[PDB]
């Protein structure tokens, strides 16, 4: 299949891509990387390719100055890049494409790109109260901790709502974690 990679947000994907030539192939070699944005089967894009052996980041301005060649001499066999500055953007498929006449290969990289969860607003809206701990960014599943003894909120500790009728929140899931804190008056 193609491999799988999980990663944070703001960091660096480093995808794998190393080959080993066989006596054949002798035309020229090339290499091109594809970005497939949200995985669309109707179209690819370059972002990095080596060719009269000299590199080019010119294409796909979303990414311009963030993608790179691990490697120092990727003839040598190595064809493998890393992704700078990890954003929500640049998820999608990404294509590995070796080719020297008459000899070509080919590897598939599903890229992830989870956010740790940040910039969680805590707001009030006898009465029909709602606490709020509204957060952003962040993915799910996300938990919530709510602190100070409230008997009747106990019940909504873990909620994100508070529903209140009539000091902390912690937010968490498998990538990070964020503190809150709120105000209420009767």
């Amino acid at each position: 299949p193609e491999q799988r990679i999980e990663k944070a947000k703001g960091e660096t994907a480093y995808l794998p891509c190393k080959f080993t030539l066989s006596p054949e192939d002798q035309g020229p070699l090339d290499i091109e990387w594809l970005i497939s944005p949200s995985d669309n089967q109707i179209v690819d894009q370059v972002i990095i390719l080596y060719s009269g052996d000299k590199i080019y980041d010119n294409y796909y301005p979303d990414l311009k100055g963030r993608v790179h060649f691990t490697s120092n001499d990727v003839k040598s066999g190595d064809a493998s890049i890393n992704v700078t500055n990890l954003q929500l953007s640049d998820i999608g498929t990404y294509q590995c494409k070796v080719k020297k006449a008459p000899g070509v290969a080919n590897k598939k990289f599903l890229l992830t790109v989870l956010v740790k969860p940040s910039g969680t607003r805590c707001f009030v809206d006898g009465n029909d109260f709602k606490l709020k701990c509204e957060p952003k960014e962040g993915s799910l599943p996300l938990q919530f901790e709510w602190q100070k003894m409230p008997t009747p909120w106990l019940a909504e500790m873990t909620s994100p709502v508070i529903s209140v009728k009539n000091y902390s929140c912690t937010v968490q899931n498998r990538v990070g974690s964020d503190q809150c804190m709120l105000r209420l008056d009767v």
